[PDB]
């Protein structure tokens, strides 16, 4: 399984940021990476079904998926993925990491 | 292969892009993902390598890099890297995407 899975250009990413932050410019985003990638549409629910969380693309393909809202929903649905995947599915995790 | 590869919160999102920019705030993001993730770095060298690129980051466990640049440098280096999987490491590509 040798794949580029994306080769993309982001031609205004400072566009791109304000769609996914949406009405709230304070919001952080969250971001996952998983395999196998399929799997990237359940950690697309446990993000989204938060109160204060937005999905802002999940892709099955690469195995990626982005969400916003407010820094504490963004760090607890980060959790709440890891958590999920690790005791449910025997994922191997991540350290939750922050920019 | 069962893994949580990144679960990230970017706190500040806007200023991380500009961080990614630099000086040229009319730059374009690039973004590579692929598999086997250890060779993310293969893309990073090809796409630092070209005089108007930085790296904005490569992660070698998730499989990920970005770069930016001007739009035509951000494009050719997507080339570049596409290039070079299918044709030295025989990988299969996706098409080069833009948005
Ligand atoms: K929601
Ligand atoms: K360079
Ligand atoms: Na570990």
């Amino acid at each position: 399984g040798k794949q580029i899975t994306l080769a993309h250009v982001i031609a205004a990413p400072i566009e791109a940021v304000y769609e996914c932050l949406g009405v709230d410019h304070e919001g952080a985003i969250g971001v996952v990476s998983l395999t196998p990638n399929e799997t990237a549409i359940i950690a697309a629910d446990i993000a989204g079904d938060a109160a204060n969380i937005d999905i802002c693309f999940v892709d099955r393909f690469t195995g990626s998926v982005m969400f916003s809202g407010d820094i504490q929903s963004v760090e607890t649905s980060l959790e709440d993925i890891l958590e999920y995947f690790k005791n449910s599915l025997g994922f191997s995790t991540v350290p939750l990491t922050k920019s």
